[PDB]
């Protein structure tokens, strides 16, 4: 009985139907009061939407995907004509990401695909019709950040101005990807640290805006 | 002949008149060239319109002044009923501000003072007819901050939601400043760092968004 699995639950039992914002409300409030994550909309949801408008893609992809909060958050400000593509390794997160997004009404904004980002990737020009993207959030699996950015750009996925959003890029964590951009000078990068009310970062991320090769 | 003297004489000299937009590409592209500052647009003038745009105050101040670009970026996107607000105790900063106002047309939404902050800030409800702000710029003089900031929640002119935006916020700069916002439960913080395409910061900004007392 995971946690993905009960946060969904307590959408379904709290969260006005159809409505995005209730939705991510009840999200927040229940892992806020659960204290597996505290205030997820200022912490990081607020940033998500500020970088969406900002750039007002055409197409994001999602590369990581745990209950479906941040699917539900980006996709609820996809104009008609733009489209979220959301991969995640893990079929359960996968599938309670449909089902919130479900839940949402939104799932025609969405496409989900449950596999490895390593194969999928290779198949987003061929299979998906995606010659490039304009914005590319990373979600979840820190590990794979910085793997999937650099075959990102192998497969030509990535044009001049191309945004990655990176979620939970909080130093000691995913060294590797951090160093990488910033070090590139194929990277134009702005970092976010949320605080909330403390001390201590509740959450980083890190945008960072392709420049080309 | 100072930098900001020096500046605005470019502006005048390259700048399209009654263009906020020209006049901000002005600046940037002598500074960048003289090394004075880099990519300003991207590393300081985009955060600025995010919290603008997010939070779209009536009435904003910005404390501190250099040559006027802060106030230019800030001022083109104030709607009609929206006003800013400038002091600066320099007073060739706050004329070379004034004038980099009138070039871009925008001497209108804008009010300039010349005079300490601890000096000004007091009269603002008595002598201005304030009665909270909307958005607090923090400029210029880094150590100002922190006591600008407890002046102006002794003044009373913080209300819960008023968003302060701090520049030139770089780690180990302004620590007390830093650890006052952040340590206080007063104050919601975000911090932002630009990168630009490098390792290094370019450039710091805190967004501190009052809490009440
Ligand atoms: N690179 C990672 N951080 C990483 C890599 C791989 C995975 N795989 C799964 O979660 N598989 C899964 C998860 C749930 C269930 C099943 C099988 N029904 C398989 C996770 C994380
Ligand atoms: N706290 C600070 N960082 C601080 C405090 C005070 C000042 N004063 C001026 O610049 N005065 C000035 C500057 C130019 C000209 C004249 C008077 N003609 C006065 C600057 C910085
Ligand atoms: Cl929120
Ligand atoms: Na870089
Ligand atoms: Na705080």
């Amino acid at each position: 009985d995971t946690k993905e699995q009960r946060i969904l639950r307590y959408v379904q039992q709290n969260a006005k139907p159809g409505d995005p914002q209730s939705v991510l409300e009840a999200i927040d409030t229940y892992c806020t009061q659960k204290e597996w994550a505290m205030n997820v909309g200022d912490a990081k949801g607020q940033i998500m939407d500020a970088v969406i408008r900002e750039y007002s893609p055409s197409l994001v992809l999602e590369l990581g995907a745990y209950c479906g909060y941040s699917a539900v958050r980006m996709a609820r400000l996809l104009q008609p004509g733009a489209r979220l593509l959301t991969m995640e390794i893990n079929p359960d997160c996968a599938a309670i990401t449909q089902q919130m997004l479900n839940f949402a009404g939104l799932q025609d904004k969405v496409t989900i695909l449950n596999g490895a980002s390593q194969d999928l990737i290779p198949q987003l020009k061929k299979k998906y019709d995606v010659d490039t993207l304009d914005m590319v959030f990373l979600d979840h699996w820190k590990d794979r950040y910085l793997p999937d950015t650099l075959l990102l750009e192998k497969c030509g996925l990535l044009r001049k101005g191309t945004v990655l959003l990176a979620d939970n890029v909080i130093v000691p964590g995913t060294p590797d990807f951090l160093a990488y951009v910033r070090g590139s000078s194929s990277f134009e990068c702005t970092h976010y640290s949320s605080y909330l009310e403390y001390m201590k970062v509740v959450d980083g991320l890190e945008k960072a805006i392709y420049q080309g090769p």
